[PDB]
């Protein structure tokens, strides 16, 4: 259905880690390139909450940053660009480049992360 | 499905190219970055979006790249000057990946603004 067309394997096959979720905070997407800079496979993040893959010390903050921008609309508009703390399964720290992306689909809001190693 | 919204709204411009080099996706924020509506490049070559000083190199680049087989991209990894269709420059940074999809080999550049 979605493997036999161009966009799922372009951002499956993609160098940066790609990490969508949906409008109850479910990731519903964790491609290979995300299961190297996490950690995890995709059997162990997918129909999981968000807060998973936040670090432990970013948990507290992280669940408000998201209802606000629900809330907010704006008119659609995406998000940012920046470098963030990535923390592992094993505990680990490295240190990357996300690209946030708001995407409205069917009446709902999502979420994709595009990720990339920045040490 | 939520993977063509997903390219399609993203904050980084998203250029995909066929197996002949051919512009088959170009999403509103790669408008921004060349300068080019989406209308100007889909069906056209890929020369366009290259910059005039780069045209003739380039081409044997993206050929060498097919004939290695090689799955990941190593090449582009450091900022570039992109060239837009009035002639200044910006400063980007992509991140280009080999995608096999429908039985042939395509490319995805992810570009973003690294001024
Ligand atoms: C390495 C794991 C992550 C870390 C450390 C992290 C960190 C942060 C931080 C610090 C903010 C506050 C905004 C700012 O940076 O100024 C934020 C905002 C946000 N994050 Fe994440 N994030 C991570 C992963 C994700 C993922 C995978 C998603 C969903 C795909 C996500 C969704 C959001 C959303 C929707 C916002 C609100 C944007 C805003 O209005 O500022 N985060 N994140
Ligand atoms: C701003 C426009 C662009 C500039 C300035 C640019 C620049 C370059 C340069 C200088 C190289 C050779 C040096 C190197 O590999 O580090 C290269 C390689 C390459 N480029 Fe581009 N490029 C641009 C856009 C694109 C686009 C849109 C695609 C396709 C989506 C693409 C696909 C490739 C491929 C497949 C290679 C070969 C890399 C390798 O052999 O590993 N380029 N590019």
């Amino acid at each position: 259905n979605a493997a036999d067309g161009i966009f799922f394997p372009a951002l499956e096959q993609n160098m940066m880690g790609a990490v969508l979720i949906n409008e109850n905070d479910e990731v519903m997407f964790f491609n290979p390139a995300a299961e190297k800079l996490w950690g995890y496979k995709r059997e162990e993040v997918i129909g999981n909450n968000i807060d998973m893959l936040i670090p432990r010390d970013l948990r507290p903050a992280h669940p408000e940053y998201i209802r606000h921008n629900r809330e907010g609309g704006k008119a659609r508009v995406e998000g940012m660009s920046r470098e963030l703390q990535l923390e592992k399964k094993d505990g680990s720290k490295i240190w990357t480049r996300f690209a946030l992306s708001k995407v409205s689909a069917e009446g709902k809001v999502y979420y994709l992360a595009l990720v990339r190693d920045a040490s």
